[PDB]
């Protein structure tokens, strides 16, 4: 008769990712978050906020907004999953830039992707570059 299977290996294999830009003297973080039950559904709320908390429309010291962790759950998707952290930046949410989006924006994206599936985040820190 007939018989098969097919199955190929799909790349992107990490949700988290933690690698330097362009120059290097910058690093840029990836975290993921997923929900789907092992089954593959999404619960009726397993954290909507993952478990760390973001606090956008932060006023820095340039008159520019950024969005930071503020505190991280111990024990929780954005911690055992995302090992996230508070003194983080989040650059990006799922693809939102939470670059100079305002307390209401930022909140609204993980409102936006509070039921989504998987959480992608992107966090951007600054190594050491002295001199």
């Amino acid at each position: 008769g007939s018989s098969g299977s097919s199955g190929h290996s799909h790349s992107d294999k990490h949700p988290v990712t933690w690698q330097p830009s362009k120059d290097g003297d910058r690093l840029i973080g990836r975290i993921l978050l997923n929900k789907r039950l092992k089954d593959g559904s999404v619960p009726r709320d397993s954290g909507a906020m993952l478990g760390l908390k973001v606090v956008g429309g932060k006023m820095t010291e340039s008159g520019r907004l950024c969005a930071f962790i503020t505190k991280v759950k111990k024990g929780s998707l954005a911690d055992t999953v995302g090992h996230l952290r508070p003194g983080d930046e989040v650059l990006e949410w799922n693809g939102r830039l939470l670059q100079g989006a305002t307390f209401e924006e930022v909140y609204n994206i993980i409102l936006e992707s509070k039921p989504e599936p998987q959480v992608e985040l992107v966090v951007s820190r600054s190594g050491p570059s002295s001199g």
